[PDB]
């Protein structure tokens, strides 16, 4: 991929995703970690970790809307949609991303609060 | 991970997994690609790629045996269990395989065959 420019409209986005984020560990589903899927500015999916309520290790955040996004459209690619991530995902998440064929990646970022990538 | 023997017990584990391969394809679930996990000398999960029957990106043969085997032993943590594929996983799935903590993997080869690599 290569690195982009966020936008004031991804600002809505990325703090949905922690918004997720916050919900999940409040409610005890999994670690407090946040994703969101969207196509032209709709929210296709909103979902955190889900380690815990479903005794998976590969449901997190990303994989986690992946799944809710591909079995809502009926698709197993979306290469029309962008995700949103509370922070920066982990080598099985980027690799579901990239088998996914999502178009962006915006996640917050520690150094540069935010981060932007295309694909 | 450190590369390691492959051993005569391996033979059938793996075998398995190139069976389920073969299932897979047969009826249509996805691409030719298995996964078994041993727990104890006991199979815990034979699975193979579902990607086309779920609609499901991440639903590789690794991701949904690691899936299935977490969800019978009630854990999220597979550390007492060794992973078989009938060929080298994908980023995606090595990064499922190390987050899951599986021990040991054993993966059809081509120019040797098998190999054991301990985790
Ligand atoms: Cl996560
Ligand atoms: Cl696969
Ligand atoms: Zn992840
Ligand atoms: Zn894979």
């Amino acid at each position: 991929g290569h690195q982009q420019a966020v936008l004031d409209s991804d600002h809505k986005f990325l703090t949905q995703a922690v918004e997720e984020a916050y919900k999940g560990v409040d409610c005890g589903d999994g670690g407090p970690f946040g994703a969101v899927i969207v196509h032209k500015n709709e929210v296709v999916a909103s979902c955190h970790n889900m380690v815990l309520k479903y005794t998976d290790p590969t449901a997190h955040a990303e994989v986690t809307a992946i799944r809710e996004a591909c079995k809502k459209l009926n698709q197993i690619e979306l290469s029309e949609c962008e995700i949103y991530a509370s922070c920066e995902p982990c080598p099985m998440c980027f690799g579901a991303i990239h088998l996914s064929r999502l178009k962006r990646l915006v996640y917050g970022a520690k150094a540069e609060a935010a981060i932007a990538i295309g694909f």
